């Protein structure tokens, strides 16, 4: 069958999204959340809802998607794996100058089909080691159905800008002139400028943009590249973009107060957690329903490394993500004072 | 004048210790602590007390000590600035300063003079010891072999190239047999201390597998944060950072207590025999492969003050025992 994202029932789907929760504790003897629970979204369900599965189960959209690639590949099935922190079974040291971008491009040459999985797990994925990695952080996933020509145009962009660190690839007999093949070879090309944006569509016709920075980029990825590219403002007002010092409590002791929380309780996932326990590599705009899922988090301080984000319009998913904000002030402070503390992390 | 630590009143002193507080917010208008306030200790005062100074003022033991070395050095005065950054292919700083004509020296842990890194966030310890030139040389020989620090802005002061202090300014190529080393020294005032070092081969627990056994006393680690506590449930599914372990100076006249995660935590004490340790290595289980070490000395007064800085605050609905179990869970690999 044609390479495709698989949904929660192991059926082909054009696009899916997941938001995985972090590991969340009651005490030393039990957890509220293991860190493998998640909410799931695609356009056939049409709503963001808590999944009955855990991401490390041998079921659910993540497992079914990757098992349909790694499980029993045909002779023309192949994949490009990349991560700035390679998994142990690559048995290679990391090149810190390469892109800080993570994902899987899988393809089948005979059927001219492909898929792209974006994730933010270090040391993932492996084509032969089972399971999933660290459960400690909130994380987002996006999985897109592509044709082979689109996968190749994406691979051509990555060779120049994102510059992913590729490991354990399978070529599936690719012709060596393929841009997908070139992504398995050393990346040396010089890039024009410090950023690049390209328009693509899924096989099902869903438009998306891949907005990429290269190692020469030094400005604000979100406000100076993504916003301008989308012709919209990023909704950054309540972003944690730096460290907040401890604050005084009424007992005379200073404590960590998170202030900004991410809250999935309206979506059926009965948890809320500090934004500092979240990879926070997603963002939305204030208008036009853009949802961005990618490699780059919200911190002002960034390494000069390649990477990017995927942007697409989706009113349902936009509204669900918009309403996950939760602001809790430190003791004695107002909502207004709490929001000012968050904004203070946006300055140098 | 011979090289010597200087106390809060710019008098020569054999040894002094300081604990600087992190920057701590009161509200949008003011900080409870700027991050330069500190408590100070030496054996002349005989108690750990809040200083009236800010550490970055041109007053107080740290400034007076540094100014006595770098402000107007004599022709045979020299120094080695070092840190534990990895060699060439956010780090612990120190200074060894010396004067050949007077055969005098001092060792300052966790600070450099301002000009070596010009312009508060975290709690930090400081220690300064009076040494003779021979002892400073034996310390430098150990560092060339084991800790292998990176060296910055040295001044040789005419040292002979055969001196181990001079050797510390030259490329460090040694590769010792064994993974660690310990040496005994004394200050000019006669206070014994040990320097306990690991080199880059060391892969075990620095504190429990090297320092403790070397001292023949267990490190007091039971309430150490040695890793990350996940967010903990408050109510209705909202999980928050509960620090659980705090460092509390309020019994010492310094009105601040803060999370141990806002502290460099490059110090420890033993459960018996009053050992105080200040060094390069923090309390985290996860450690990079690199040389480094700690000073250890006995001090009943300083030990008790540091012991009593423990503050445990359980998350809501939890007992003290449950809180301590959550702290101990961070000790797992
Ligand atoms: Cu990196
Ligand atoms: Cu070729
Ligand atoms: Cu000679």
């Amino acid at each position: 069958m044609a390479i495709s994202p698989r949904d929660e029932q192991n059926r082909s789907v054009d696009l899916w999204f997941a938001y995985k929760v972090p590991k969340l504790t009651k005490d030393a003897d039990s957890d509220s959340a293991s860190g493998y629970e998640y909410v799931y979204y695609d356009r056939q369900v049409g709503a963001v809802q808590k999944s009955p599965n855990l991401m490390n189960d041998p079921k659910g959209a993540l497992f079914y998607t990757l098992d349909s690639v790694f499980g029993d590949p045909g002779d023309t099935t192949g994949w490009i794996l990349y991560n700035d922190e390679m998994p142990a079974d690559a048995n290679r040291s990391n090149n810190a100058t390469l892109g800080h971008t993570k994902g899987v491009i899988a393809f089948d040459i005979a059927s001219s089909s492909a898929l792209w999985l974006l994730h933010s797990w270090p040391k993932y994925a492996s084509p032969s080691v089972p399971g999933v990695p660290t459960p400690l952080y909130g994380q987002t996933f996006l999985c897109l159905s592509l044709d082979l020509a689109t996968a190749g145009k994406l691979a051509a962009q990555m060779a120049l800008h994102q510059q992913p660190q590729v490991y354990l690839p399978r070529t599936g007999g690719l012709d060596h002139t393929s841009p997908l093949y070139a992504l398995t070879q050393p990346l040396n090309a010089s890039a024009p400028g410090d950023s690049d944006s390209l328009d693509f569509k899924t096989r099902g016709g869903v438009p998306f943009k891949v907005i990429a920075k290269n190692r020469k980029w030094g400005k604000d990825f979100w406000n100076d590249l993504v916003g301008p590219t989308l012709k919209a403002d990023m909704y950054v007002e309540t972003w944690i973009r730096g460290k907040i010092p401890p604050v005084l409590d009424s007992d005379g002791v200073h404590k960590t107060y998170d202030i900004k929380f991410i809250d999935l309780r309206k979506l059926g996932a009965p948890w809320a957690w500090p934004e500092t326990q979240d990879h926070a590599k997603w963002g939305i705009t204030t208008t036009d329903n853009w949802v961005c899922v990618g490699d780059i988090n919200r911190m002002v301080t960034q390494e000069k490394r390649g990477g990017g984000t995927i942007a697409f319009q989706d009113p349902k998913l936009w509204k669900a993500l918009c309403e996950t904000d939760l602001i809790i002030p430190p003791p004695g402070k107002t909502d207004a004072q709490a929001r000012a503390m968050i904004r203070k992390t946006h300055e140098p």
